[PDB]
């Protein structure tokens, strides 16, 4: 690796991982799941209803939006959902033991996942947290890709289940 190749870990952080995942768009939108979402990754609703994801839009942001937010704005939210996820680990007693075993970088992965899926959905993958644990990567990594989270939307998770398999940033380069 050159040296700007060993400086590429300092530039990856939770932030900068999700913001690629996620992306970023200033408007209401669909995500691959058919979803109403905005910013980076911040979920509205379920309902199919674009004027259910307005009035929870504003009531996210504290002002009459009409679906639309500004840059620094999506950035506030971001930064709101990425410490709900990883208090969300923490207090849990399933996840926290796994978590605190794990290498930097695949504690990023899992804070990842716990942002786009929630803790109930991360807590049942039984399996997948003892191989954890277990620093079996490559058997958690194939388990991760049966669920229906990486295989409804393959795009927004596969990044995340190779950071699970390596403990590098690799999938994260040359976008
Ligand atoms: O803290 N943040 O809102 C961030 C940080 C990094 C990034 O690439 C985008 C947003
Ligand atoms: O918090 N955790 O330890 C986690 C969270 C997500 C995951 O897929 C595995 C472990």
């Amino acid at each position: 690796p050159t040296t700007e190749n060993l400086y590429f870990q300092g530039s990856m952080n939770i932030f900068e991982m999700l913001r690629i995942d996620e992306g970023l768009r200033l408007k209401i939108y669909k995500d691959c799941e058919g979803y109403y979402t905005i910013g980076i990754g911040h979920l509205l609703t379920k309902s199919p209803d674009l004027n259910a994801a307005k009035s929870e839009l504003d009531k996210a942001i504290g002002r009459n939006c009409n679906g639309v937010i500004t840059k620094d704005e999506a950035e506030k939210l971001f930064n709101q959902d990425v410490d709900a996820a990883v208090r969300g680990i923490l207090r849990n007693a399933k996840l926290k033991p796994v978590y605190d075993s794990l290498d930097a970088v695949r504690r990023c992965a899992a804070i990842n996942h716990v942002f786009q899926m929630g803790v109930t959905g991360v807590a049942g993958f039984t399996n997948v947290l003892r191989m954890l644990q277990q620093k079996r990567w490559d058997e958690a990594a194939v388990n991760l890709a049966k669920s229906r989270w990486y295989n409804q939307c393959p795009d927004r998770a596969k990044r995340v289940i190779t950071t699970f398999r390596t403990g590098t940033w690799d999938a994260y380069k040359n976008l």
